[PDB]
């Protein structure tokens, strides 16, 4: 809509109070001007249609716990948009400032997010398994980044290339949680997921056994459910990611550490010039050793520790 920006005072899924950025037209609406196109949020009302309408509030205060969800599925938005412009001079998904759209309240006690090609879609959880998951960041940014990767390799959502694909989101979910200083982890989905429980997650980048996820190439997931297990493999991937970054010994190999924002150019060189539909696991340690190499040259400690990191979890 037309209107004059605003900034508003909300909180949060977690209760926590940030201010957001609003367009006021009789009412306060979730419509961020601030960055590319527009951040535009909206209310799906318990139903299944999308998008739904466009977020008003009277007052510009956020603070009931019907606005949570959506307070954090706009401002969660605006940091991810924050993060790919900044540190990757990408602007928006798409790399075009598309417009970032998102509805909340999406049907009843539904356990789940997703990226659907054009917007962003959050339940609000059963309250058991998940509370409502725009309150996760890393899920709002691994989400926005499947579009991105739709706009770049394209890889397939299936076994190693879907693997790669999930890992690929988990990897730049995680750097958006970092960047945003928001409570940051190499765990996905903590936030969010059984509010009952303390301490767990989705799955662990830093140690995918953990929830018995695989992080070496030799026990890889063969079967077919999960598309070919791309949820489960993406461990392997995820692991060697936080090698690089944090470096440590896995299964006797020891890896230098370089860093989380020289992981995320080294992975997003990958995912932008290299990265094919059907790269297989193989091919992302080619595709991230040969990135390491453009930006920090063939002797360099950042190729070293690549091939490290893909060594310890025993992909050549
Ligand atoms: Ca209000
Ligand atoms: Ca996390
Ligand atoms: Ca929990
Ligand atoms: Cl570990
Ligand atoms: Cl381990
Ligand atoms: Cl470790
Ligand atoms: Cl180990
Ligand atoms: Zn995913
Ligand atoms: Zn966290
Ligand atoms: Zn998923
Ligand atoms: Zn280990
Ligand atoms: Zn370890």
């Amino acid at each position: 809509i037309t209107g004059t920006s605003t900034v508003g005072v909300g909180r949060g899924v977690l209760g926590d109070q940030k201010n957001i950025n609003t367009t006021y037209s009789t009412y306060y609406y979730l419509q961020d001007n601030t960055r590319g196109n527009g951040i535009f949020t909206y209310d799906a009302k318990y139903r299944t249609t999308l998008p739904g309408s466009l977020w008003a509030d009277a007052d510009n205060q956020f603070f009931a716990s019907y606005d949570a969800p959506a307070v954090d599925a706009h401002y969660y938005a605006g940091v991810t948009y924050d993060y790919y412009k900044n540190v990757h001079n990408r602007l928006s998904y798409d790399g075009n400032n598309a417009a970032i759209r998102s509805s909340v309240h999406y049907s009843q006690g539904y356990n789940n997010a997703f990226w659907n090609g054009s917007q962003m879609v959050y339940g609000d959880g059963d309250g058991q398994t998940f509370i409502p998951l725009s309150g996760g960041i890393d899920v709002v940014a691994h989400e926005l980044t499947h579009a991105v990767t739709d706009y770049t390799a394209g890889l397939i959502y299936q076994n190693e290339s879907g693997a790669i694909n999930e890992a690929i989101s988990d990897i730049f979910g995680t750097l958006v949680e970092f960047y945003a200083n928001k409570n940051p982890d190499w765990e996905i989905g903590e936030d969010v997921y059984t509010p009952g429980i303390s301490g767990d997650s989705l799955r662990s980048m830093s140690d995918p056994a953990k929830y018995g996820d695989p992080d070496h190439y030799s026990k890889r997931y063969t079967g077919t459910q999960d598309n070919g297990g791309v949820h489960i493999n993406s461990g392997i991937i995820n692991k060697a990611a936080y090698l690089i970054s944090q470096g440590g010994t896995h299964y006797g190999v020891s890896v230098v550490g370089i860093g989380r924002d020289k992981l995320g150019k080294i992975f997003y060189r990958a995912l932008t010039q290299y990265l094919t539909p059907t790269s297989n696991f193989s091919q992302l340690r080619a595709a991230a050793v040969q990135s390491a190499t453009d930006l920090y040259g063939s002797t360099s400690q950042e190729v070293a520790s690549v091939k490290q990191a893909f060594d310890a979890v025993g992909v050549k």
